[PDB]
């Protein structure tokens, strides 16, 4: 009792389109930030976003037409806020994927 345990199984990579440029989703080693970084995935991340600025997390239904999840974020303190999709692509996991990284960034927002 009073234990308290972090995660400590391998971060989810997804295959994912943003902005409907093909990428992979991830969080940084810290867990702090989602990223999503352009393929080959070489260079820098195009989107981060600290979990501590994230607001809300929706998905579409399973059985949609697309996998989608959409995160919202903090109103930056310079003035609606800002919004980023995720479209998952992974041919046969698209569901699975977008599961997965929804389970561990909904624990870790609700831990905080
Ligand atoms: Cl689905
Ligand atoms: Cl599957
Ligand atoms: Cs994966
Ligand atoms: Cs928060
Ligand atoms: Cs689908
Ligand atoms: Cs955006
Ligand atoms: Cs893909």
């Amino acid at each position: 009792e009073n234990l308290y345990f972090q995660g400590a199984m391998s971060i989810p990579r997804s295959q994912t389109t943003y902005k409907k440029k093909e990428g992979i989703l991830t969080l940084t080693e810290d867990r702090k930030f989602l990223i999503w970084t352009p393929l080959p995935a070489t260079g820098p991340p195009t989107v981060s976003l600290a979990l501590d600025n994230i607001t809300n997390l929706q998905q579409t239904p399973p059985g949609s037409a697309k996998v989608i999840l959409k995160f919202t974020e903090r109103p930056r303190p310079n003035a609606p806020p800002p919004q980023y999709m995720f479209q998952f692509t992974h041919p046969t996991d698209a569901r699975a994927e977008a599961n997965a990284i929804r389970d561990l960034l909904s624990q870790l927002l609700a831990a905080a």
